[PDB]
């Protein structure tokens, strides 16, 4: 404890459990504040990106999605997190500057 | 001409039509070479990323997805392209280094 909540499925991350908990709990609070509406998920992606820049340094990208996904950023190591909360998959990783 | 093919839906891009055509035609050839299988879309994302680094400079990220999506990278301008071919949405944008 603090422990990863039971309604998050961690898919892949190079971040520690304390960071996983802050990131996922923040995402859940944002989605809840926006009543889970897809129509407002852009605000959520933006507020997640700003939260992460502030807290863990720039530059973050945030992708929220439904369905499946396949990605490539870099074979070299970089700060990253991928998880599922309900219907929404959340991707976030940090790039230079 | 070269013109954007009728089976691509451009969703948003800051790249010119010549670049749009090369990127989308390359994506279509890769998906066709992999028989459209979701199970191999990781190879496609990787080969798209390498094609784009080579052709337009580093560093590219590539996300292929089904379903909906909402993202944020940067309010500042950066090289980007988003489009749909059949069931697959393809996102790609360039970050520093
Ligand atoms: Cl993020
Ligand atoms: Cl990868
Ligand atoms: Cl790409
Ligand atoms: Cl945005
Ligand atoms: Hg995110
Ligand atoms: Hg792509």
């Amino acid at each position: 404890a603090p422990t990863l909540s039971t309604d998050i499925e961690m898919i892949a991350t190079t971040m520690s459990v304390p960071r996983q908990v802050e990131v996922t709990e923040k995402f859940k609070s944002l989605v809840t504040a926006h009543n889970g509406k897809d129509e407002e998920m852009k605000d959520v992606a933006q507020d997640m990106k700003n939260y992460m820049d502030e807290k863990y340094g720039r530059v973050w990208q945030c992708v929220i999605l439904t369905g499946s996904y396949w990605m490539h950023f870099s074979h070299e190591p970089f700060l990253s997190i991928q998880f599922r909360y309900g219907r929404h998959i959340c991707l976030a990783w940090r790039t230079p500057r």
